[PDB]
């Protein structure tokens, strides 16, 4: 098999985002797509989501997009690429509302969306097992030692906690909602 649709044009996207980065620098490419950082930019409505798109650096965007694939991956094979996009989009505000809140609107990249999903496929797997979705015993530790490096800023470079949570919390109540139904 493939990645589908989504999991595939996200990748593509972040890959060619993080491209942009490199060649134009950083700063030039959050004045287009950063979280809206001046009243003058409130409605422009693509800030809200396109700060998920970028990141800061290789081991930023390589272990992101790695826990997407697998992760994402699983999600839209088995559960449809809607689900994907809503656990997305979900996520992708509210941890980019709960960091703006606490840091400002400089920031970006996918870790709060990979909390999510590390939620919910671990989360639906724990409590129904029937789904095909769950997140295997080895990789609860490795997804463990990922989330330490960020909850301790062991990079210095670390969204807020409180948007990890936010990240991680849209996950886990997505998964209850589809483990009662
Ligand atoms: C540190 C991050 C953890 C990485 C774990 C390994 C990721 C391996 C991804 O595998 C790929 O997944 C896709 C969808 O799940 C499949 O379409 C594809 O055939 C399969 O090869
Ligand atoms: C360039 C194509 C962008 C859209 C992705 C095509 C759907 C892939 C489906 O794969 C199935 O798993
Ligand atoms: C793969 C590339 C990812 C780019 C992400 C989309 C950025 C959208 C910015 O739109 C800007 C009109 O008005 C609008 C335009 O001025
Ligand atoms: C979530 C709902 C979004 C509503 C969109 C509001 C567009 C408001 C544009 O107003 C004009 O610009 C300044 C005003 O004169
Ligand atoms: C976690 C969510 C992932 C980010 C998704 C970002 C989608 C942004 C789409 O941008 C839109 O592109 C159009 C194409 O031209 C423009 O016409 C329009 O003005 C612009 O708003
Ligand atoms: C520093 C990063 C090191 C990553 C090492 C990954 C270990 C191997 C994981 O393989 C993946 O295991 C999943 C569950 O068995 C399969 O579903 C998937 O298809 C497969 O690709
Ligand atoms: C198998 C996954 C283990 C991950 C260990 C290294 C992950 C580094 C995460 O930091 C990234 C800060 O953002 C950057
Ligand atoms: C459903 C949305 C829930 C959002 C909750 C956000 C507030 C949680 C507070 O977290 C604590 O405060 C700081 C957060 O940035 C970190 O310094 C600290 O490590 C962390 O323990």
């Amino acid at each position: 098999e493939r990645a589908g649709p989504v999991t595939w044009v996200m990748m593509i996207a972040c890959v060619v985002v993080f491209i942009a980065m490199q060649i134009l620098g950083d700063q030039e490419v959050m004045l287009w797509l950063a979280w809206p950082f001046d009243p003058t930019l409130k409605f422009e409505f693509w800030r809200y989501f396109t700060h998920a798109l970028m990141h800061f650096s290789l081991m930023h965007i390589l272990f992101n997009l790695l826990w997407w694939w697998y992760l994402g991956g699983a999600v839209e094979k088995r559960l449809g690429s809607g689900k994907l996009i809503v656990i997305t989009l979900i996520s992708a505000l509210l941890s980019g509302y709960v960091q703006q809140k606490f840091s400002g609107p400089w920031f970006g990249g996918l870790t709060g969306v990979v909390y999510a999903l590390m939620g919910y496929v671990w989360l639906r797997g724990e409590r129904d097992p029937q789904s095909g979705i769950y997140l295997q015993r080895g990789l609860i530790i490795f997804a463990l030692i990922w989330i330490v490096a960020g909850w301790f800023d062991l990079f210095g470079m670390s969204m807020a906690n409180g948007a990890h949570i936010a990240g991680l919390a849209v996950g886990l109540a997505m998964a209850f909602v589809d483990s009662l139904n």
